[PDB]
């Protein structure tokens, strides 16, 4: 009365741990995972405001070039 | 006969002569102006290229300081 | 005695062609002259205008600049 | 005797729990070698990138720069 009865409150404190414990791993890979997605997709973003630059580059050179022709 | 005769002959080559004098001062004016509103325009041109500038600048900080974050 | 009322009958035709001319070219230069007044309003607002962009455009410039060296230092820790 | 079948009862529960927390710390440690590894490919891309952006951006700067000492010097003839 004890031995598969403290070997129950043992057999499920173990299943229970085999839970909260995945969990953390679940837990700490999703984070990560989506962490670095979000870098990724700050790469991305980056380099259409580097576009949106170049046109603004080459758009001040054409009215400078011409402030220079009068 | 030669006397608004050539006082014909001169009397016209009045007129004509205040005609394509009147176009070169035309002409010289109309030049300046058209010149000087094409820079004006070129000013305001210019100033909406940097409002997109200053756009970029700020979706940079933006994407950099996330960098950093992280 | 009369190509003396007649001569001066043709000296007011080119005497008249040639003040045109002077008085076109006096109030052509006057307009210059205002042209180049406007001229110069429009130099001095753009002077005026292109430092506050200098300074703004610097100002992004040097934070740029800023947050790039901590990324790169960040990579070196 | 018996708490000798009895023991190795209790102790392949604690001897089951303990090796799920070790498989489970393998498995990770090994997506974390796997997420440094992708990490550094993110890295070299972005640095690789810098440096074609550095440059354009250089060059456009440096054009901008030349026509605004063309203007300024323009202004002092």
């Amino acid at each position: 009365d004890a031995i598969r009865q403290e070997f129950l409150q043992v057999s499920q404190e173990a299943n229970t741990y085999r839970l909260q414990n995945q969990k953390d791993y679940d837990f700490k890979m999703n984070q990560q995972l989506a962490e670095m997605q979000q870098i990724r997709n700050t790469v991305y973003e980056r380099e259409l405001t580097h576009r949106k630059m170049k046109d603004a580059y080459e758009e001040e050179i054409k009215h400078l070039k011409l402030g220079l022709e009068q």
